[PDB]
């Protein structure tokens, strides 16, 4: 009856409210994906509880054990009914779960500390003074690992071998490292997170260049689920009523500090 | 065995080749969607024939007869196996056919003759010296007809009553009218077509402002079809190998005359 909605902490998708320790259930959280889940559940007519995925991951299949981890795995093993999170719609994920049409459009992009002499991936690639890396795991690393475009192969090889490690564990950590490296570290991350950070104090970062690819986040459900279709139509309706635009503006720009 | 792929003439998606009258079958045509259909059919492993939809329409349901027209209707009535066209992924369409994940991202946008004093929808809305309209039918008209955002309601009402008619029958006609109206007509059309035209002689138009919405084109198949899933994974794979980016650059920018 009460559906399980798996999600994950990632600003401004899902964040603890100010006095979350005094709160219970869904009231503990706020953010874009909290509002989205509310709006979706309103259209599909379901009661639900948000659960933070236990292992803090998005969804990948271990090559050895073949187990899917993260929110994807919660869905694959039947421990959750829906995942509402900045979950990149990728082929390997689409093979084992169902994604709604994108609720947000995005692309891989470059974050620099203001003043860094870099405008594009090409600038990064033809040098090593300024180091650069992606998150340790996730779709961006995967984009680079799999590319057959020369510029991107060049970048993957560099990152793959760079010492010490150019990869970071979280968005926060990548941002901290740009911010501390005095212009000697650029972070490669989804354009959505990049744009959000740009609008946050100390306002010392910026997104430069166009995106490297074009993709989307989708709401995910287990294959064969009876919520699959209604959730899909819910996203499209929300997109069409301008609610997805309204929410993005709310969480990214209305609150903008720069 | 040989699957029917319904499509439609619309530059640079599908166009007659130079000597099409001397050619047969699929060889008559070229463009982005011709290349896409080739690439998809290669991954899904099917032989196919491109058929130009008979009634020159995309897909809407007549309110009186309840018949679906256009490429959508070819799919709904079983006369075609797949539609590969700049077919906007919309809720009313998604209710009766299956769309792949978007192969192209886009939004409603503004086309002006160079020099026109207009930067945004707001500028258009607060005046009448410069007339403006959309295609007679299609998803853009529908966006305006259904909006509950004030600026857009204002624009729909104006367009709805403007004399003579601000609506045009085709992309070509809308472009011609901008081009001839000496800065007194702006055309509201999908950002994809807008960007393509901007790169064509006489180079006297331009896209101004951001887009009014965010959506995509999807490849469409009948509900319950066994090609639905493989086509969906085909688009994602192509997106992921950078083939959709390569094709867009090919048909929009490589050939750019401005
Ligand atoms: C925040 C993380 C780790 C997620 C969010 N979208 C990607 C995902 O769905 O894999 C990841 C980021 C990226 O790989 O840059
Ligand atoms: C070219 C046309 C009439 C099509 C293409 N995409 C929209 C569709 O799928 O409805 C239409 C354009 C638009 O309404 O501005
Ligand atoms: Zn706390
Ligand atoms: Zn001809």
């Amino acid at each position: 009856r009460t559906i399980v909605v798996t999600t994950i902490l990632e600003s401004p998708y899902v964040m603890y409210k100010k006095n979350h320790e005094q709160l219970e259930g869904n009231e503990r959280y706020e953010g874009y994906c909290v509002d989205l889940a509310y709006e979706i559940a309103k259209h599909v007519r379901i009661k639900y509880k948000l659960s933070i995925v236990g292992d803090g991951k998005y969804g990948a299949r271990d090559p050895e054990t073949k187990i899917w981890n993260g929110m994807v795995g919660e869905l694959v093993y039947g421990r959750a009914d829906i995942a509402v999170a900045p979950l990149t719609i990728t082929l390997v994920r689409e093979e084992v779960i169902d994604f709604s049409k994108p609720f947000m459009s995005l692309g891989i992009s470059i974050m620099i500390k203001k003043g860094t002499p870099i405008e594009s991936a090409e600038d990064l690639a033809k040098q090593t003074e300024i180091a650069y890396g992606t998150l340790d795991s996730g779709s961006t690393k995967e984009f680079f690992r799999r590319s057959k475009i020369a510029v991107y192969e060049k970048m993957w090889s560099y990152m793959k071998s760079a010492e010490p490690s150019v990869f970071t564990k979280t968005t926060a950590d990548g941002v901290a490292r740009v911010r501390k490296s005095k212009g000697k570290f650029a972070f490669l991350l989804e354009s959505t997170m990049n744009e959000y950070i740009e609008q946050r104090k100390p306002c010392d970062t910026m997104k430069v260049g166009g995106n490297l690819d074009s993709k989307g986040y989708g709401v995910a459900t287990p294959k064969g689920s009876a919520l699959g279709t209604p959730v899909n139509l819910a996203v499209l309706k929300l997109s069409e009523q301008g609610i997805l635009d309204k929410l993005k503006n709310k969480w990214w720009y209305d609150k903008g500090e720069c």
